[PDB]
Parts: C-alpha cells; structure tokens; sequence
C-alpha cells in the first residue's frame, strides 16, 4: 500500500483569481478551523501508510484536506468562494463516507463542519 500523489495546489491553466470572499475564507474561516482542537486529523492529506488505513483510498477517490485547502487559498488557486467551499464539503463528506456514525473522527468532523457553516454565513 502506497499513498496516492496529493491533490494539486497550483495549476497553470486552471482559471484563478482573488476575491474578498476568498480572502475571508483564508483569513477568517480556514484560520479558525485550523486552530481548533479538532483540526489535527484534517491538516494534511490522509497518509494511509503511516496511519495503517490500507482501505482509505479504495473507498475515497476524491481526497481533500485543510493543508491542501490552505495552500490553494495561499496560491489563489480558486476562481470563486464556491470552489473552496466545495473542497471543505468534500473533506467532511469523505470523513463521513469512510467512517461510521458516532466514530470519534466523525464527531470531530461534525463539530468542525458546524463551525465552518457558522463562519460562512458571515461571508462578505
Ligand atoms: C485509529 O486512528 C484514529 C482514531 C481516532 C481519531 Br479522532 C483519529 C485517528 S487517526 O488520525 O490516527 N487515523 C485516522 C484518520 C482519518 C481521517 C482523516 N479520516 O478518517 C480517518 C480515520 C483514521 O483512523
Ligand atoms: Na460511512
């Protein structure tokens, strides 16, 4: 079991720009999630080798994490806030797909997702 290559964080020919919503996504939303107690499992791509999860990438084909998101935001990878939001949704959804209701990790995802949804209500 090897790890796949992580998701891209820059792409010359993918349309990209800066928006004040995307700035907020970085400065406020991502920063709040990043510093939360429960951030740690979601700060980097799932290392299926070191975490001993050899079925992870059998089940999850569209992986996403906050390390990847942070870098995409810092590089202005996105065209709009909706693309970034979709990456967050993918992250949480993957957690819920791979794991089971009530699992420690699922409860952490849920608390981060509540907090995410609260912060994207205040999107300018
Ligand atoms: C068994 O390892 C656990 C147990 C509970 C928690 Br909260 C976290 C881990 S882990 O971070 O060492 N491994 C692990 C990470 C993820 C991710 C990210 N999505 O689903 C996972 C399942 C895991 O066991
Ligand atoms: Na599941």
């Amino acid at each position: 079991g090897s790890n796949p290559p992580p998701p891209e964080t820059s792409n010359p020919n993918k349309p990209k720009r800066q928006t004040n919503q995307l700035q907020y996504l970085l400065r406020v939303v991502l920063k709040t999630l990043w510093k939360h107690q429960f951030a740690w499992p979601f700060q980097q791509p799932v290392d299926a080798v070191k975490l001993n999860l050899p079925d992870y990438y059998k089940i999850i084909k569209t992986p996403m994490d906050m390390g990847t998101i942070k870098k995409r935001l810092e590089n202005n990878y996105y065209w709009n806030a909706q693309e970034c939001i979709q990456d967050f949704n993918t992250m949480f959804t993957n957690c819920y797909i791979y794991n089971k209701p009530g699992d420690d990790i699922v409860l952490m995802a849920e608390a981060l997702e509540k907090l995410f949804l609260q912060k994207i209500n205040e999107l300018p």
